[PDB]
């Protein structure tokens, strides 16, 4: 089984990466997007956003990480892509959900960065069902596979149906599957180990991309593989601690709130700290138990 860790802006950055994949065991990290319109972007933005290219490509405890980009015109997707890859990018990822109701953009896309990254480096796209509707997800599914892309991340929904639960298609996800011959990377309402069995099973994907489930389990992926318990709340409290450590962040509170979904401690935590950063003293003040 793969899992990987879903590009996440405004949640997931390098610091929380690195202190997830210390207690994980991701198989690959997608960054938050590089935005690209007509320009080739600045070395410093690709490291800013990506500090692992200076470490191979791989947080500090060795998981590695893809840069994603967004953007539309190919000539400088494709340029981007390969600034991405000369600063070390385990290959490059390409953001189609966040987007393009034309899969001929997704092919031009793609394909131009298929031909500037080196061919033993992956090209990956990212996409969900469609704009409004999930008809001919196939077209996109082909776009992506006929560019010579890698492999395929599916969000399992259209982008009206946004983030409702109700919505998610994990057959649809296996239609696309059945049809292609690039892995399909099931993506979408996967919280917990019998959510992504089921998710696998319908899909028939043995590859899975955990996006908000990680921070509400900590040890999400862990939990996915090898049914791991949910990582215990004093363990939760003692990152936490650890995240204040690393250095400014109000990432603190937007984690606790996601915290509260599952754990019950994380509510009465949530409330001290909203309402200055001596969040930090409050938080590292905790003694473990309890
Ligand atoms: C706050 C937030 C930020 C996101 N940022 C990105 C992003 O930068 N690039 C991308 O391709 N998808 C992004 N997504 C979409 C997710 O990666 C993912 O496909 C979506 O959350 C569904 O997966 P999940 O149900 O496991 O959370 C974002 C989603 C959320 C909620």
């Amino acid at each position: 089984m793969r899992v990987l860790l879903a590009p996440m802006e405004g949640v997931l950055d390098s610091l929380v990466r690195e202190l997830l994949t210390e207690v994980n065991d991701y198989d690959l990290c997608i960054t938050e997007f590089v935005r690209v319109v007509d320009q080739l972007l600045p070395v410093k933005v690709f490291h800013r956003i990506c500090p692992e290219l200076q470490n191979a490509s791989r947080t500090p405890s060795g998981t590695l990480v893809r840069v994603q980009l967004l953007g539309q015109f190919p000539q400088w997707l494709a340029e981007n892509a390969a600034r991405a890859v000369e600063l070390g990018s385990w290959g490059v990822d390409l953001n189609c959900g966040c987007l393009l109701k034309d899969p001929e953009l997704i092919y031009q896309g793609a394909k131009a960065m298929r031909e500037a990254v080196p061919a033993h480096l992956p090209v990956s796209v990212k996409v969900r069902l469609g704009w409004d509707s999930g008809e001919k997800k196939f077209e996109i599914a082909d776009a992506v596979q006929q560019a010579g892309a890698t492999e395929l991340v599916v969000h399992g929904r259209t982008k009206e149906q946004g983030y409702r639960a109700e919505h998610i298609d994990w057959q649809a996800i296996g239609d696309i599957r059945q049809r292609l011959n690039i892995p399909v990377i099931a993506n979408g309402e996967i919280w917990d180990w019998q959510s992504a069995q089921q998710c696998m099973a319908i899909s028939g994907c043995d590859a899975v991309m955990i996006g908000r489930g990680a921070l509400n389990i900590p040890n999400l992926s862990r939990v996915v593989k090898y049914n791991e318990p949910r990582m215990p709340w004093p363990e939760v409290v003692a990152l936490l601690q650890k995240y204040t450590r690393l250095e400014h962040v109000a990432r603190i509170k937007q984690w606790l709130s996601y915290l509260r979904k599952e754990y019950d401690e994380a509510t009465e935590l949530f409330q001290h700290v909203r309402v200055s950063p001596d969040i930090a003293r409050a938080i590292q003040a905790i003694d473990i138990e309890k």
